């Protein structure tokens, strides 16, 4: 109460960027960056305030540009946070032909004491996950190459849906699930956003020196859309955890009673504990 | 309705010379300078930067580097450098091609207020020098300057085409500080980036109000004119793409401009005339 600290995250869409062009459908990009800064924002305590953004291409095409334009324009409105007037910006001499970066930035405010952070994390805490809607916004250049050639627009079995469908569903955000802990007084200690890196590079950010975590496998539900990428591209397990989120949005690591009563007020998963040591070892 | 003010920015294709004249080091100052003035003309106090780079491979050498000049920038500002991100897409970016780009934020308090609404006709237009290009034009410039040896030192410039191109953008906020402090009456500012004098200027001048400006009347760096030759440039195209000196120009009462003029360096270019647009008298 009354302590206000200013805080903020600037990020891009990356490559995803070049897959939702490749297949014609640009409409989701606006939340996915949003959606991406809205959570590394939660991942600090924080809740938004405004954002502004910055986007570049190879020659600004006035479909594609405004298609976009619009897009951040609906996730933003979509989570009641200001749209600040962004930039623009056209380099052909930088670009690859037809290609763009969607970047951004969005400025939140969280009171000091309720900052969440490695130094609150206690060993004992719960890893309680929350559902990622897909590949988000991160390793879609492994995934451009790995269907590379394929109907993206053609229906798959175990997907219930096309490879289009499934791979350019935004990135989810997170802040309705923790309004609903924040109304409900709920103990956070730390979190993270598992983005670029995944799980193993993410997750430890979140902990303390001297502590690790450990992660039941199967303890939470897998989009069908990775197993999938994995066996068309042959794809490693080792490498899938290194490079894509595997399912797990955002990882919360708070006592073991919170959880609990978190999971009665959010779509969640117990996956795990932390525990003397470092670095997430999967169990 | 947020209370306060933010913009992000970029550097431009400079950083393409940079990288391929094999320094970096002023990038920082580039990138966080543009920012701070272009909220200072709106009134604006900064109060902290994030920056955001990206490209085809991140050299651990040229990120290191661009990296270090962004904190010594921001430090030089006394703003901190709160967040950042970085980014590798070889997808996106051709081979060595680099984007350095940012967000500043700041607030405007009622002391400070600058817009086209307090400008009068019969202003003085007090121009804040440049140290060169800045940041925009290097299109055209990379072109000019194609095949050139970007070490082999000018006798016109003082120096080589490389340190006389990329000097940093210079930043006015030690100056808006002193004229703060000292309470003269501003009306408006114009941060003179891409489009010159003619594009930048009107932004801040209320409608049916235009501006002449007096040749002469403000020192244009050696770069320019060098360059203007060098690449056979009309005189029309260079004030429509570089600042040619004019690194901001304020809108204030003649008496303001002349206090002014005790405390910071600049030079008064010209007046605010019915009409507009800006034109060279």
């Amino acid at each position: 109460l009354e302590e206000p600290v200013l805080v903020a995250t600037t990020d891009g869409v990356g490559t995803k960027t070049l897959l939702a062009l490749e297949a014609g459908d640009v409409s989701g990009l606006g939340f996915d960056l949003v959606n991406h800064s809205v959570n590394d924002l939660l991942a600090q305590g924080a809740e938004p305030l405004f954002f502004l953004d910055y986007l570049a291409a190879s020659h600004l095409d006035e479909g594609v540009l405004a298609a976009l334009l619009a897009s951040l324009a609906e996730a933003c409105r979509a989570h009641g946070i200001p749209l600040l007037g962004g930039e623009t910006a056209e380099m052909p001499g930088v670009y690859r032909e037809g290609a763009w970066d969607i970047a951004g930035t969005l400025v939140g405010v969280v009171e000091r004491s309720r900052i969440l952070g490695p130094e609150r994390v206690r060993e004992g805490d719960a890893l309680l996950a929350l559902p990622s809607s897909g590949p988000h916004t991160n390793g879609y250049s492994l995934i451009r190459k790995v269907v590379a050639g394929q109907d993206l627009s053609a229906p798959v079995p175990e997907l219930g849906e096309s490879l289009k469908e499934a791979l350019l569903r935004p990135h989810r955000a997170y802040l309705k699930e923790f309004r609903l802990l924040w109304e409900a007084g709920v103990e956070l200690h730390a979190a993270a956003h598992i983005t670029g890196g995944g799980l193993p590079e993410n997750l430890p950010r979140a902990l303390p020196p001297g502590l690790g975590a450990e992660v039941r496998r199967g303890s939470w539900p897998i989009p069908p859309v990775f197993p999938y990428l994995q066996r068309l591209g042959g794809i490693p397990e080792e490498e899938m955890y290194r490079v894509f989120n595997m399912g797990l949005g955002m990882v919360l690591v708070l006592p073991q009673e919170a959880a609990e009563e978190a999971l009665k007020l959010v779509e969640g998963f117990l996956v795990g504990r932390v525990v003397p040591g470092e670095g997430v070892r999967l169990v």
